[PDB]
């Protein structure tokens, strides 16, 4: 029953790109080439439902006059609440307008609202990172300071380039999970023109625990 009753909703629909060729490999995760010109040419792909792109930085967020390290701000795609299964909580999410004029908004965690504001309402309110502004829209349900924004936003802004950390795409409700992954392999292959990247999925979780000794 380990297998059974347990990857239940994990990396089902759902697959994230990332850097490199493991997690058994932090170095080579280093490299950034995954490109937001590679998550454009995935979300025209006929097999695939929505794409978000995911690049992060931690720094000092400044709040009023409070001031919070290791702060987690994400650049990610406006599909990313709903594939992470993050429930809004209040104000909004993330738009396409948003992404497309490179908002500087921000939708913060559960945890994060409370940490930074406790019991005030945060809408509307600014958030420093790194001496940025941004303003606070929303509040979703969480996963330890984590604030969400446009990939567009952070690249542009805070960053720089079109490089990032991963991509998780959704696949189409009606494909085969695993002729998914191979095309997916085998597209960003001719793109990076080598495997330098790794796929993580519900197959993924399935052969980790089998080649696991027990």
């Amino acid at each position: 029953q380990k297998i059974l009753e347990n990857i239940r909703g994990i990396g089902t629909n759902t697959m994230t790109i990332f850097n490199g060729n493991g997690f058994g490999d932090r170095r080579s995760r280093h490299i950034q080439n995954l490109k937001i010109s590679d998550a454009n040419t995935l979300s025209k792909q006929s097999y695939i439902q929505s794409v978000t792109p995911n690049t992060s930085s931690s720094g000092i967020l400044v709040v009023g006059n409070k001031s919070f390290t290791s702060a987690n701000l994400y650049g990610i795609g406006e599909q990313y609440f709903d594939v992470e299964g993050l429930k809004l909580k209040q104000g909004r999410l993330l738009t396409e307008d948003d992404v497309d004029q490179s908002n500087q908004v921000v939708v913060l965690d559960e945890s994060a609202k409370k940490a930074i504001f406790a019991n005030e309402n945060p809408l509307g309110k600014t958030v420093i990172f790194n001496k940025r502004p941004f303003r606070v829209i929303g509040v979703v349900s969480d996963q330890s300071l984590n604030l969400y924004s446009p990939y567009s936003t952070v690249l542009n802004k805070i960053t720089g380039g079109s490089r990032i950390g991963s991509i998780t795409v959704k696949i189409s409700d009606d494909v085969n999970s695993t002729v998914a992954e191979k095309s997916l392999t085998e597209l960003l292959k001719s793109l990076h023109g080598k495997k330098d990247f790794f796929i993580m999925n519900s197959d993924t979780i399935k052969q980790t625990i089998e080649n696991t000794t027990g």
